[PDB]
């Protein structure tokens, strides 16, 4: 059937200017010029004529947007502690995942270091001694480290059939995330990053630690924006 682009309307044209998209990997599959002039691929494509869709199947694979400097430019780079607020904003919808599909990785903060930030749908995990299930869980690093005091995570929402909004700020070396208008990480600590000058935010759907190679991945956005006030 006919797919869609994403650039066909005028919902994520801003955010389509400020970023690439990176797919199946790393690599770059289109850069924002070729998002905005109707790149489009069973991969991205405008899904119910509303919905940025991503697809990915693969161990560690994904399909993500990566902040780029606005209008042509080449990849940012900001700091948790550069005085600038930096702020993105979504409205998700997450689907059922099918089965093999056991994390999947939807917002982020990264830098040229390790992520600051991932925002999951997660199938099952145990947090703090309690099972939670088909749930959005956040991942805050405040070390470089393996060990589990590297990481705080957070159970933020169980997964909805509708769309959930949240929004992610990042202001004087503190984080806050909010999901549907309620503040679920308040002022998280993130100087252990004080410096760190490579940070950028992504979204879209990067596939973590899969039971199957083929299942496929699938994340629904009806809204995307970053911005830095
Ligand atoms: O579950 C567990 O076992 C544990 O997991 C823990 O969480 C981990 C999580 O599961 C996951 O593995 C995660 O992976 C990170 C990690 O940093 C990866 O290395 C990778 O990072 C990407 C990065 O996102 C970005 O895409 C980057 O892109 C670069 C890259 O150079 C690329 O080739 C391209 O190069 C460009 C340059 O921009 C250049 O300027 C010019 O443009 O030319 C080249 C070019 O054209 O090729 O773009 C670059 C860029 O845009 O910056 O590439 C990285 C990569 O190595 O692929 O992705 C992951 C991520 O996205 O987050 O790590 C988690 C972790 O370690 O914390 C925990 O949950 C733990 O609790 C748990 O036990
Ligand atoms: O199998 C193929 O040939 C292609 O399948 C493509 O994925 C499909 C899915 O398999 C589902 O069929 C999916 O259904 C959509 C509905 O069309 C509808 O948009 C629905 O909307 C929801 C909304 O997401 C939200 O939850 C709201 O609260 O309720 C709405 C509602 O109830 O209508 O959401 C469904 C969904 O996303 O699961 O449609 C996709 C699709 O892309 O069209 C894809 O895998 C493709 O590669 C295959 O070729």
């Amino acid at each position: 059937e006919f797919l869609t682009a994403v650039s066909s309307i005028d919902t994520f044209l801003p955010v389509l200017n400020e970023a690439k998209l990176q797919w199946p990997t790393s690599a770059l599959a289109a850069s924002s010029e070729e998002l905005l002039g109707g790149y489009v691929g069973s991969q991205f494509y405008l899904q119910d004529g509303k919905y940025m869709q991503f697809q990915i199947a693969g161990s560690s694979n994904r399909c993500e947007l990566r902040q780029m400097i606005p209008d042509g430019g080449s990849e940012i780079g900001w700091a948790v502690d550069d005085g600038t607020t930096h702020t993105a904003t979504s409205s998700i919808v997450v689907p059922e995942q099918v089965d093999g599909v056991e994390e999947v990785t939807i917002m982020q903060i990264n830098s040229g270091e390790a992520p600051q930030l991932r925002i999951s749908w997660i199938r099952s995990k145990s947090l703090d001694g309690v099972a939670y299930e088909d749930f959005i869980m956040s991942t805050v690093r405040i070390g470089t480290g393996d060990s589990s005091d590297n990481f705080v995570k957070t159970h933020l929402a169980d997964r909805t059939a509708g769309a959930m909004s949240f929004q992610i700020d990042v202001k004087d070396s503190k984080l806050t995330i909010t999901v549907n208008g309620n503040v679920v990480v308040n002022g998280q600590d993130l100087s252990f990053w004080d410096g760190t000058d490579s940070c950028y935010f992504k979204a879209g759907a990067y596939n973590n630690n899969p039971t199957s190679e083929s299942a496929t991945a699938r994340i629904k956005f009806a809204a995307l924006a970053w911005v830095d006030h």
